[PDB]
C-alpha cells in the first residue's frame, strides 16, 4: 500500500512550502513598509539601504533555516552558527545600549534640567537640551558639547544651580606682621552689600600659614545667582580696603645670605 | 477512516488559536495597565510610549513564536535570535542594576547616614539623601553632587562624623636656630583650651627637618564638632605666641656665592 | 520480509546525498561569485584568498557536520566545537563592529559636519569626511588624523562652529598699585570694533588676585568666525593701550632681605 | 471509543492544577515567612518590599511557565527569555559577590588582624572590624574609612604590624665641606638609646651626593612599638649634636656670577 | 525470536566501529599532512609538536565522544565539559584574533602606506612594512618598532605625509618694550624663500603675552616635503634678523625688591 | 484492564522516592563530615556555618528539581534559574581563582625563591614565603607586604638576585671647566678595590652635559652581595678624591644681569 | 509474561554498570600514570596532590553524573551545575593561557632574538631567553627581568639592535650671541671620525631656540655597534671644540632689575 508514509510526507512539505511562500511575502511588505517609513523622515540614502539589506537578510536566513528544517534536514550546526553571529552583534552594541538605557535613567531621575549649570565627564556647561542618547551642552565660550548618556548618568555629576543659596568664600593672603583680629574685622566690614545673606551670619577665619603670606579666608552666603558679581566685587574691594590700615597683599619673599 | 489523524491535528490547531486569543487579550489588558499607572504617576509622555510599545512588542512576539512552534512549525532559529536579542539588552542594562544593586548594600549595611560628612569617587560634601539608585551630597560650597551607588559601594568611603572624638593635628615651620624643647613647650601651653580633650594627653614633636624651616607638630584630641573651631584658632595663636619668646617662622632662606 | 527498514534507511541516505551534493555546489557558486566581485572592486590579492577560502570553508564545515548527523552519527561535540569557535571569532571582532554602529549613530544623530573645527579623544581639528568605520580631521599643521567612530561616538566631542556667536574673553595681568576702575573702563574702550557685538554688552571684570599680578579679564562678544582676529587684536592693543595711562604689564616680582 | 485519549490527557491536566495550587501555596507561605523573618530583625520597610514581591513574582513566574508548559503550550520562548533576564541579573551583582568572595578569602588567610596598621587601596589606618562584606579602618587623624574586601583582597596590603622589630633609618644632609668619617661617628653616638637594638649592629652610611648637601643616612633597628619616638628624638637629636663639632645642615645654595 | 533487537543494536555497534575506525585514519593522515606541511616550512620544532599533538587529541577527543554516545552511552556531561573547555581555548585567544581582524581592516581601508610618518599608541616614525598582524615602523634614530594592528586600527592616527601642504606655524619671543607692527613686518621679510607657498598668503600674529616675552608666530604654508628645512631656517634667520632693527630675545626676567 | 499503565507510572514513582530518600541521607552525610572536618582544622566558627549550609542548600535544591522533574513535573525554567546563578557564582569568583591560578604558575616556572631580593606591582623587598595563594615579602623597612599571585604572575618581575654578577655604575656632576680626561682617570683610580671585577674591566664615560655640571660615570662589575658596599664607599671617596687634583662638585651655578 | 520490560531494563543496568566499572578502572590507571610522569620529572610535591586528585576528582563526577542518567535518573541540574564550574575555572584561567598564546605568537613571527636590546612594558634590557610563556631579561645594571608573553605580544616593542645602522643626532646649548654658521662648521669638522657614515651625510641644524641657550643639533650614522661610543666622544669633544672659537656653554641666565 505504502499509502500513509506518502501522504505523511505530503503533509509536511506542502506545510513547509506554505510557511516559505507565506514568509517570504511577508518579509517583503516587512522591508518595503520600513524603507519606506525611512524615505518618509528625510534620513540620508546610505543609512536606508544596509538597513533595508540588513532586515531582509536576517529573516530570510532564519526562514530559511527553519523550512529546511522543516522538511526534513539536520540544521543544528546553521542554528549554532546563527547564534554565535547574534551574540556577535549583539556584543558589538553594548555601547548605544547602555547610552539609551542611561537616557532613560536620566529622564525617570532629573539630575538636573535645562537651563542648569552642570559639571561632570571632564566638561562643564549649561544643559541647552536633554536627548535619550545624549546631552548638550554650552559651555563658558559658547562652545557646543556632546555628552553621551550612559557615562553620565554612571559618573558623578555636580549641579551649580540646584540649591538656592550658595556660598561665596574668598581667599586673601595678607603679610605675615600683620595683626590678624583687624585684618578679619576690615574683611567682615567688606560684606555689608545688601547680596550677602545674614542668615548663616558671615565668617571671617585664618586658614593654613603660607610660606609668604598668611591666608584669610571670608565666608559668606549669597543666592545662587549672585555667586560670580559678589566673588568679584570682592576681588577687587579685597586690596582697596585692606591696603587703607597699612596691611598689603605681599610678593614672593625670600631671605639671602650673601656670601663674597 | 483517515479521522483519527485528523481530529489529532484539529485538537492541536483549536489549542493554538485559544492559546493567541487568550494571550493577546491578556497583552492587551496588561499593557494598558501599564500606561494608566504610568499615567498617574505624572512621567513624561516621551517615557510612556516606548514603555508600553516595549512590553506589548517582547511579549506579542514571544507569543507568537509560541503558537507558531505550537502548530507545526520549526522555530529554533527565532528562539536563538530572541536569545541573542535577550542577551544584548541584558548587557546593555548592567550599569543601572548594578546601581541598583549598590543601592540595597548601602542600605542594608550603613556606611553613612544623612548628615554625615563623607568623602568618595573623587568628591566630598554632607550627605542630603540616600536613594536607592544615587546619593545626593551638599558640597562646601552648597552645590550639589549626584553619585551612583554602584561605585560608590564599591569604593572605598571616608567617614569624618562617624567618630565622636578626632585628633586635630598642626604644622609649623619654625627657625633652624631655635631650641626646640623651649618651642614643643610653647606650643603646649597653647592647647589649655576648654575644648582640647585630656583624655589621650596633648603631644608635641619635631616632625621632619624641611629645606628651610624645622617643622613642629602639635597633636590634640579634640570632640569630632570643634575640629575647625580649633585648628583656626592654633592658626593664629601659633605665630602670635611663637614670636613672643624669640621663635620666627622663616621665608624661603638661601645663600649665595657671587663671583665678580 | 525486513523490507520496510531497508527503504526507510534508503531514503534517509538518499536524502542525505542529495543535501551534500547540492550544498556543495550552491558553496562553490556562491564562493566564485564572492571572488568575482572582490577582484571587480581591485581589492589586494592577499585580502581576497582568506575571504574566499575562509567562507567556503566555514560553510563546507556546517553542510558536512549537517550530512553527518543526517545518515546516522552522533555530532553533538562537533556542534559545540563549532559553537565555541563561532564565539571565539564573534569576541574577536568586537572593536570592528562597535566602529560600525559607532559610525551609524554617528550618521543618525548629526554632532558634527564637514567643515566643523571639532575635538574629541584627544585630538582636535577641521572634519574633512565622516565614514561608517572612521572620521578623518584636518589638523591646524594640515596633518591628517582618523579616529574610529565607535570611541568617538561613545565620548564627549566639543564643536566649535556649531553655534553662530561665541564669546572672546581676554587674560590681562596689571600692577597691584593700579587703580582697577580706570583700567577696566580702559579695557572697555577697545571693545569698540565694529566685530563686537553688543547684544549681550561688554564687560570687564577683576578675576583672581595672582602672586605678582592682578588679572583683568574683558569679556565680549563676536561672530563665530571672528573669534581669531579679535583675540589676537586684543593681544596687541592690551599693552599698547594699557601703557598709555601708566598701567605697566609687570615681570615676576620679588622681595629679597639681605642679610652680610 | 475515545476513552484511553481523554483520561490521558485529563491525568495531564489534574497534575498540572496539583502542581499550581500546592507551588502557589508553597511560595505565599515561603514569602510569608521571609517577610516575618526581615521584619524580626529590623531593617527598613523600604527594603522589605521588593524582597519580599522580588521572592514572590520570581517564584510565581517559574512556576507558571511550568504548568503552562505541563499542560500543552510551548513554552521555549519564555524559557529563553527567563535565561536572559537571569543572566542580566547575575552579571548585575558581580560587585558586590566579588566582595563576599573577598571578605571569605581575607577570613581564611589571615593578612591582618584588628589592632593592626595597614595600608591598602590608597587609604591607611588601623583595622578596627573585619567583616565579610567590607573592612573598617581608623585614620591617624580618627575619621572612618570603609573599604571593599574584593578590591581588598586582591591587590597588595602592606601591614606596619606584623613583624616585631622594624628598621628605622634616617636622613639628613649635612655641609659639603665637612668631614663624612666624623660625621657618621657623631651619628653613630647618637643611637646609644637603650631601645635601639645591637642584634643587626647600628650602620650609618653616606647615600648620595645632593644638589646642596651630602645625605647621611643612620640605619638602626628597633621594637615595632618604639619607631615613631626613635624617629622623633632623632629628628631633635640630629641638629642639636651635629651643630657641636662643626658640621651645619645647609641651605639651597647658589653660585651667582654678576655681570654688571 | 528476539531477532530483531538483536539486529537492531548489531547495526549501531557496526555503524559505530565503522565511524571509529574511519575517522581514526582521517585523523591520522591530517595530522601527518599538517605535520609535513609545518616541516616544508621550516618553523622551529617546538612549535610543531604541539601543533600535530593539539590537533590530534582534540580531533580523537570529540571522534570518541561522539562513538561513545553512538552505541549506548550517556555523554552529556562530557559534551558540557569540552564545550567549557573551548569556550576556555576561545577566550584565551582573543587578543590575537583582535589583531588580525585589524590587520584586515587597515589592508581594507587604508589610513597609511609604505613610506609615510605617522604616530599612533604613543610611538612615532616612518611605516616600513605593513602585515596582517602587527606594522612595522622605523624610528626617526632608526630603531625599529612593532605596532600590533588592533589597538592600532582601534585607536587614532595621525599621518603626518597624507597632505601635499603643510602650514608651518614658528613661535619666538620678543622683548616686552618692542613695537609688534614693525617685529611681524620683520617677521614677514623673512618668508620670501622661494619655498613659502603664496597660495594661504603667509601671515603674523601676536599670540599669548607671555610672562617676560611677547610670543610672535608666523604662519606660512610650504609642501609637505620642505616643513623641516623652512623650520630650520626660520630658527636660524629669525634672531638674526630681528635683532638688527633693535628687537631683542629676552632672558627670563625678574624685578627684585631689596630691603636692607 | 488499565494495569501497565497504573505499574509504568508506579515504578517511576518508587525510583523517585528511591532517589530523594538515597540522596538526601548522602548529602547529610557529606555536609556532617565537611563540618568536622573544618572544626577540626580550627577555622572561625563564622566560617563553618555558610559552609555547611551552603554546601547543604546547593545539593539539595539540585536532587530536588531531579526528583521533581523524574516524576511528571517540567522544570525547565528552574533548570534555565539554576544555570543563571551558578553563572552568577562562578562570574564572582574570578579574582581568587585567578590568584591560585597564577600561584601554580609561579611554583611551575620558578621567577624567584624565598631570599631574593623583587621588585614588581609597585612594591619591593626580600620574598619571604610563597604560598599558592599570595606571596609575602619584607620591605627594606621590615614591613609585611602581601602580594596576590594573579597580578602578580601576570606582569613583570625583577629579580635583584638572580644573577652572580651585577654592575655598578655611579654618577658625578663636575665643573665644566675640568679637563675631562684627568677626571676621568681620578675615577679610574678609585675602583681598585679587591672588590670590583676585572673581567668586564672598569669603565669611566662623559654622559650627558648638564645645565650647572657636566656628569661623570663611573661603570664596574661587582658580585651581586657588594653592590651597595661598593656604592656607598663610591659616594665617599668620590668628593675626597675629586677635590684633591683641584676638580670641585659645583652648586646650581646662575649669571645674572644686573639693570639699576 | 512481563519478561520484555525486565530484560529492557536488565540490559540498562547491566550496560551502566560495565560502563561504572571501565571508566573507574581507565581514570585510576590515568591519574596513576600522570602522578607519576609528575614525579619522574621533580616538581615539588604540592603540585603533584591537586594534580592528581584534581584529575580524578573531575573525571570521577563527570562519570558518576553519566552513569546515573543511564539507569534512570534526571540529571539536568547537576550537567548545569557542571557547566556552569567549568566556565568559571575557564574564566579564571584566561590570564595563563592568553601568555602561552602570546607565546607562541612570538615564535612564529620573530619579532626579536636573543642578544637584541629591547624596551617593552616599562622595562629595557637584553633578551637572554624566550620561552611559551614569559620572557627573560638582563638589564643594564645586570639585574633579571621577567616579562609575561601575552602582553608583550599584545604591545609595541621598540627593538635597538634590528637594523644595521642607526643614526646618532647630539644635542648642545650654545650662547644667544654666537653665530650658528660658524658653530654648526665646528660641529661638523668633530664627526670625521673613520666610525661616521658618509652615506647619509652628516648635517648640523639649529634646533629650538631656548629660553637660556639656542640648542644645536649634528645628526650622523653609524653602525649598530658604535652607537654609544661616538655619543660619549659627542659628549666630551663637544665643548672642548666649541670653546677653542669663543663659543660657550651657558648656565641660566637671568636678567634682574633692582629697586631699592
Amino acid at each position: 500500500s505504502w499509502l500513509p508514509i506518502v501522504l505523511e510526507y505530503s503533509g509536511k512539505v506542502a506545510l513547509a512550502l506554505l510557511t516559505l511562500a507565506i514568509g517570504w511575502w511577508l518579509i517583503n511588505t516587512l522591508t518595503g513598509r520600513v524603507g519606506g517609513l525611512l524615505a518618509r523622515r528625510s534620513v540620508d540614502r546610505t543609512l536606508q539601504g544596509f538597513v533595508g539589506s540588513l532586515v531582509s537578510i536576517v529573516l530570510k536566513i532564519l526562514l530559511v533555516v527553519s523550512v529546511a528544517s522543516m522538511i526534513g534536514i539536520q540544521t543544528t550546526s546553521f542554528v549554532a552558527a546563527i547564534g554565535a553571529a547574534g551574540l556577535a552583534i549583539g556584543l558589538a552594541l553594548q555601547g548605544s545600549l547602555a547610552n539609551f538605557a542611561g537616557g532613560v535613567l536620566i529622564l525617570l531621575f532629573r539630575p538636573f534640567k535645562v537651563g542648569d549649570w552642570i559639571e561632570a565627564q571632564g566638561v562643564a556647561g549649561t544643559v541647552d537640551s536633554i536627548l535619550i542618547f545624549h546631552t548638550v551642552l554650552r559651555s563658558g565660550d559658547n562652545k557646543r558639547i556632546i555628552v553621551p548618556n550612559g557615562a553620565l548618568s554612571n559618573g558623578t555629576v555636580t549641579n551649580y544651580s540646584a540649591e538656592p543659596v550658595r556660598r561665596v568664600i574668598f581667599d586673601v593672603g595678607i603679610d605675615y606682621d600683620a595683626d590678624l583680629k583687624n585684618a578679619q574685622n576690615i574683611l567682615l566690614a567688606m560684606a555689608d552689600d545688601p547680596r550677602v545673606l545674614k542668615d548663616p551670619a558671615p565668617v571671617a577665619v585664618v586658614s593654613n600659614l603660607g610660606e609668604s603670606a598668611i591666608t584669610l579666608s571670608l565666608r559668606v552666603w549669597v543666592k545662587n545667582a549672585d555667586y560670580w558679581d559678589v566673588m568679584f566685587m570682592f576681588n577687587e574691594k579685597a586690596r582697596d580696603a585692606l591696603g587703607k590700615e597699612g596691611i598689603g597683599i605681599p610678593f614672593p619673599q625670600r631671605v639671602v645670605k650673601v656670601v663674597q
